[PDB]
């Protein structure tokens, strides 16, 4: 199979404040419904708690060190569990935040990167990955409009 990481990033990689996504770009968050559609997408549980709800035609895979509070969604307690409770799936789409993007990033073959030209004060930044390891097969760029007020650009990175 495959592990594949999915996020948007602000300048110098910010990608949450105060457990929130410090923008709002509906094209980017189509984008990522489009690539999570029908795939099991692990998070950890701050992102539960600022997504609020499971998102819908995904199973969900939470991770935490504590007791599950929810059982409309899957709870492990380590990567190698999380992963497990995937099943067998073609791509397994880890979706965050920080601490989680950290712990799957040298797993993964595969980075779906929205960079947002936004400037932000953030908490939570996506890992630094060594741009060595990691080929461009596909670049999207989109200027601003009436309903998304930032340009930004979609990004597909695999593993080299
Ligand atoms: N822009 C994006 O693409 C994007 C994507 C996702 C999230 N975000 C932002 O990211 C921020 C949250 O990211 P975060 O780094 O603060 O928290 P997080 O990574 O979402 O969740 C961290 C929590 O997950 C659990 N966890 C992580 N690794 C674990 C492990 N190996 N074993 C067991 N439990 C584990 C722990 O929960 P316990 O404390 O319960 O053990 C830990 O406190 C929010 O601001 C959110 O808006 C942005
Ligand atoms: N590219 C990308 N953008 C993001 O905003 C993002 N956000 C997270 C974590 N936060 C969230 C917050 C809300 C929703 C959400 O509401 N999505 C719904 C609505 C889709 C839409 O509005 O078009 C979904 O069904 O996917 C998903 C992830 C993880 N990876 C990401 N990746």
């Amino acid at each position: 199979h495959m592990i594949s990481l999915i996020a948007a990033l602000a300048v110098d990689r910010v990608i949450g404040m105060e457990n929130a996504m410090p923008w709002n770009l509906p094209a980017d968050l189509a984008w990522f419904k489009r690539n999570t559609l029908n795939k099991p997408v692990i998070m950890g549980r701050h992102t539960w708690e600022s997504i609020g709800r499971p998102l819908p035609g995904r199973k969900n895979i939470i991770l935490s060190s504590q007791p599950g509070t929810d059982d409309r969604v899957t709870w492990v307690k380590s990567v190698d569990e999380a992963i497990a409770a995937c099943g067998d799936v073609p791509e397994i789409m880890v979706i965050g935040g920080g601490r989680v993007y950290e712990q799957f990033l040298p797993k993964a073959q595969k980075l779906y990167l929205t960079h947002i030209d936004a400037e932000v004060e953030g908490d939570t930044h996506f890992p630094d990955y060594e741009p060595d390891d990691w080929e461009s097969v596909f670049s999207e760029f989109h200027d601003a409009d009436a309903q998304n007020s930032h340009s930004y650009c979609f990004e597909i990175l695999e593993r080299r």
